[PDB]
C-alpha cells in the first residue's frame, strides 16, 4: 500500500532522544519530511542521521521555550521541505518534587518549557498553517499525569493538565473558523526512555500491577503509531480529544 | 505491509454504517473478517461488496442471541481459523428522554447495545486469551457515552455501561496476563443510514453549537481508529477511549 | 435551620448503611422520607431508630418491581404531600470478573442497578417536574461507574449507564424549565453491610494503592453530599458527578 | 442544622471582596468562620470586610496573589489575627478574551501568573503551613467548567483551570498519603454573575443560551459559596483529589 503521511511536512521538538525519536523515524517511515529539534547539538546531529537523510529529515537546534526561535525553526523547516502541516509538541521535562516542596525556580523552569513551550508552537503553528488546505494536525505531547495527579511530580501535573485543555481551546477555534488545522493531545503511561531509564528504579516501581496494570512499560514506538494516526489525514474528524496509550494505569 | 496481518475478525453488525466500514478497511489491511447482521439479504450484498469468501464472509446473527455468539465464534474459526479480534458495532438507537421511554424501547435497546457487548466481550475473553494472538476487543460506544443527549436516555445508559464495563475487561485481561486488549471508540456523528433516516438529524448536528467542524464525520474516520485498536501498533492501549467527533464533546 | 425544609424524600435501600445515613441526615435537616428496603423487620426498625411516621416512615418495596414504583410514590404523597426529592441508592454487587460472569448474575445486578434507578428517575421526573418543588433526583453510582474493577464486571456496567442516563434525565429537566435537578454521588468504599460481608474488602480498599487516605468511609460521608444535592443550595448544580472516595479516583 | 458548620475555622479567601469570592467570604462567616479576604484593591476591600462584619470575624489584606513573597506575610496576619489557618480558597483570578492564536505573550505570562503562580504559592503554603496540625484543613482552588472543556476564546485561561485542576490532585494525593490532615479539592462553577461577567459586554446573555447553560440562566455567587461550605466543612472529610461542578448543566451536554 502507500504512505500514510504522504507529503506532510512535521516538526517534532524535542525528536532526538525517547518518544520523540520513534515519532521521527515513523514519520518518515511514513512518507513525511520531518525536522527534529533539541539542545544538544551533538547528541541532535548524530540523532538526524540515524535515522535518514537530509532529504527526509533535519535537524534545528531550538529550545522549545525560545519564543523568537520558533519563528526561525518554521522558516528553516520551509525553506527545507516546504509549508510545515504537521507540528508535535513533544518538548518536555521532570522535576520529581511534590507541590508542597517544589521550588519556585523549578516550577518556573519546568512550565516554561512544558507550558510555554507548547504554547509557543501551538500559537505559531495555527498561524502558519491555518487555510492552507493542508490538512494540519497539531500534537501536543500530555501524559497520564495530564489526567491524575501524582503526589511526587507536582509541577509536571500542572503542565500536563494545562496542555491538556489550552489544546482544546485551540481544537475548538481551529474548528468554528474552518482554518483546516486539527489539534488533539496524547497521553502516555510509562514509556521507557532516557528520562524514565535515568530515574533510578523508575521502570520497576511502575511495572507494579498497581500502577500499570499490563505489568510492564511502552516503548516510544507506542506513541510513536498512535501520534502517526493523528498526523494522517485518516483522523480528519479527530479535533480536540485526549489520545491515552497507558497499559491500562488510567483505567484503575 | 498490511497492518493487521493474520488478524481474524468478527464485526457485528458489519453491513451497514460504520461496521461496514470497519470490515471494509480491516479486509484492506490484511485481516479475515465475519460480518453480522439480522437481515441476510443485506448482508450477503454488503460482504460481496468487499471481496469474496476468502477474506470476508456474512453471517447472520442478531448480536443479542447470546446462544448465537459461540456459533458465530465457532464458524468464523472454521472458516479463518482463531479469531483474534472482535468489534462489538451493533446498535439502535430510541429517540426518547428517559421521561418518556417506555420500559419495552428501554429493555430492546439494552438487549442490544448493553447485553449484546457482553456477550461479545465475555466470549472474546475465553476464546481469545493466552493464546499469543495480539487479541483486541473494540467495544463502539459513543459521545453519548461522555455526555448526555435530552433525547436519547437510553441509548446514554447503554453507552455509559459499555463504557465503563470495557475498562473493567481491559483490567483482568491486563493483570492476568491474558494477551487480549480491550478499548472503546466514542464516535461523533457520523453519516450512516441510522442518521439518514433520522428526519433533519445531519443539520442539527451539523451546527457550530453541536459539532465544532460544522459537519459530521463519515464511517471510514471510524473504521481508521479501529485499524489502530485491532493492529499490534497499539499493544500498549487498553482500558482507554478514543473519540472521534469533530470536536463535539470538546467544548 | 433546616437545609431540607419541606422537602419529601424518597429513599430507595434506605434501611441500611449508605440510604439509612441519608435518611438519617434527611430527617435531620427537616425532610419527611420514605425509605424503602425488601426485609420489612430491618425496614420497621431503621425508620424508628430515625423518628416516628410524622417524619419517616418505611414501604417494602423492590427497586426493580416497576408497577411497585407507582404504589410507592402514591404510599409517600399521601402521608407527606407531594415527593421533591428521589435518592436512587437501592443497589447490589457481584464478585465476578466479565469473563465468569453468568447471564444470571449480569441481569439479576442490572435490575435492580440500572432499571431500578431508570424507573424511579423516570417516574420522578413525570411527577416532580412543573410543581415549583425545587426538585432533586439523586442518582447513587460508584467510583466504579468512573474506573473499572476486574472483579466487579457488571457493577461497573451498572454504575457506568447510571452516571450517564442521569446526564440525559438532568439536561431534558433544565432545558424544559421543569424545576427538577438529576445528579449522580459517587461513592469510594464505604463501611457498610455489603462492604462488611464481603471477605476482606475493607482490608483491601484500605490499601494505600487503592484509597490514598488509607482508610475508607462511612455512610455520613455520603449522606452530607446528598443533603447538599437535596437543599435549594445547590439550585445550580445538575447533570455532575459528586466524587467522595479519600482520593481513589485522583491517582 | 443547629451547629455552625464552620465552627472553628480560620479561612483565607483569595480574592474575597468581590463576585465569588465576596459570597464565599459571607457564608464562611456566617457558618462560624473566621476569614481574611484579599484583593488588590483596598477601597474595594476594606468595604467588602465591613459588610460582612467586624474584625473579630472578618478582615481584609491586600495582597496581589502573584506575589510570593506577600503570601508569607499574608499567613503571618491571618495568624496573628485569628490563630492557625485551617482553610485556604484560592480564587483570586484574571481572564483575557483572545483565543490561542491572537494570545500575546505578555497576556499569557501575565494571567498564568495570577490564575496559575497564585494558586500554586497559596496551596504550597497551605500545605506546609496547616500539615500534622490536626485542623480538619482543606484547601479549596477555583478552577472552572473551563478547566474541563475549551473555550476557543480563552486560550490561556483555559491553560490555567486545567493546571489548576490537576496540580490540585498531586497536592490531594501527597497529603492524603503522608496523612497531613490536610484535603485538596477543585471548584468548577459555570458562569456566575459577578464583576467579571457582568463587565465583559454581552456574556451573561451568551452563556444563557440553551446550547451553552441548558438551565437556561446563568448562576449566582452563592451558587458557589455553598459547595465551598461543604468542602471547608468536616462533613466532606472523605473528599479529596476532586472535582466538584456546579455549571447548570454545561458539562453534561
Ligand atoms: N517517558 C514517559 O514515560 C512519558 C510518559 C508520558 C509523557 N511523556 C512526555 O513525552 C515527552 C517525551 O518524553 P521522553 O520520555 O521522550 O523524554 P526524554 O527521553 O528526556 O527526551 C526528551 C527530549 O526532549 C528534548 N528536550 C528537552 N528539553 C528541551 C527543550 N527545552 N527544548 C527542546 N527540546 C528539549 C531532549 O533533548 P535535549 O536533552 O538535547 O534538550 C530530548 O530529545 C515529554 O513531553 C514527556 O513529558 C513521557
Ligand atoms: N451513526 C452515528 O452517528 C454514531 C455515532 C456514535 C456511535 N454510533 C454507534 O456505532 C454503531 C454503528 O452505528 P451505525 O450508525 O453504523 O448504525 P446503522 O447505520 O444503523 O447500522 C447498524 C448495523 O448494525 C446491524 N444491526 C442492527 N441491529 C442489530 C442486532 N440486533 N444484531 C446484529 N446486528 C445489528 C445493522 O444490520 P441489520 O439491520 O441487518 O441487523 C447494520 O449493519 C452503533 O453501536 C452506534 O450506536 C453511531
Ligand atoms: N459501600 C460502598 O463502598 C459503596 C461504594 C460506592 C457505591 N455504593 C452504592 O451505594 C448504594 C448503597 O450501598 P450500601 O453499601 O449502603 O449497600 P448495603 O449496605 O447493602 O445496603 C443496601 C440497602 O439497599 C436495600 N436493597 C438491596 N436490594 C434492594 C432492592 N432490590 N430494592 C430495594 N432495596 C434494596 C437493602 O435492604 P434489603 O436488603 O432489605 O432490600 C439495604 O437497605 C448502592 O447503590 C451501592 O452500589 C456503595
Ligand atoms: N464568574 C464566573 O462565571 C466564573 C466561572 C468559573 C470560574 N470562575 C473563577 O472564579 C474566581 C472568581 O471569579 P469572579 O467571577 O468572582 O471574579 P471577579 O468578580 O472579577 O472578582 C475577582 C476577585 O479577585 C480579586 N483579584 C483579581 N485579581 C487579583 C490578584 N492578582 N490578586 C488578588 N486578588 C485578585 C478581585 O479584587 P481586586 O480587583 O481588588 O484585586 C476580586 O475580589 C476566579 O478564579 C475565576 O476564574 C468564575
Ligand atoms: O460497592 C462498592 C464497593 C464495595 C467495597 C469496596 C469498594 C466498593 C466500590 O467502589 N463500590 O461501588
Ligand atoms: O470566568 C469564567 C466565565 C465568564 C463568563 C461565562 C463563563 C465563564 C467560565 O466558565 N469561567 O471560568
Ligand atoms: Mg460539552
Ligand atoms: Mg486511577
Amino acid at each position: 500500500m502507500t504512505d500514510r503521511l504522504k507529503g506532510k511536512v512535521a516538526i517534532v521538538t524535542g525528536g532526538t532522544l525517547g518518544i520523540g525519536l520513534a515519532i521521527a523515524d515513523k514519520f518518515v517511515e511514513e512518507g513525511a519530511k520531518v525536522v527534529i529539534t533539541g539542545r544538544h547539538a551533538d547528541v541532535g546531529e548524530k540523532a538526524a542521521k540515524s535515522i535518514g537523510g537530509t532529504d527526509v529529515i533535519r535537524f534545528v537546534q531550538h529550545d522549545a521555550s525560545d519564543e523568537a526561535g520558533w519563528t526561525k525553526l518554521f522558516d528553516t523547516t520551509e525553506e527545507a521541505f516546504g509549508p510545515v502541516t504537521t507540528v508535535v509538541n513533544n518538548a518536555g521535562i521532570a522535576v520529581s518534587k511534590s507541590v508542597e516542596d517544589t521550588t519556585t525556580e523549578e516550577w518556573r523552569k519546568l512550565l516554561s518549557v512544558n507550558l510555554d513551550g507548547v504554547f509557543f508552537g501551538t500559537r505559531l503553528g495555527i498561524q502558519r498553517m491555518k487555510n492552507k488546505g493542508l490538512g494540519a494536525s497539531i500534537i501536543n505531547m500530555s501524559s497520564i499525569e495530564g489526567l491524575v495527579g501524582d503526589p511526587t511530580q507536582g509541577a509536571y501535573n500542572a503542565s500536563k493538565g494545562a496542555v491538556r485543555i489550552m489544546s482544546k481551546s485551540a481544537a475548538l477555534d481551529c474548528a468554528l473558523k474552518d482554518y483546516d488545522v486539527r489539534v488533539n493531545t496524547v497521553h502516555p503511561g510509562p514509556i521507557k526512555t532516557p528520562l524514565v531509564d535515568d530515574a533510578e528504579g523508575a521502570e520497576e516501581f511502575f511495572s507494579q500491577r498497581t500502577k500499570t496494570p499490563m505489568g510492564h512499560i511502552g516503548e516510544p514506538n507506542d506513541i510513536a503509531w498512535i501520534c502517526v494516526y493523528l498526523a494522517s489525514d485518516e483522523s480528519k474528524f479527530a479535533t480536540g480529544a485526549e489520545f491515552v496509550v497507558d497499559g491500562g494505569y488510567t483505567a484503575q
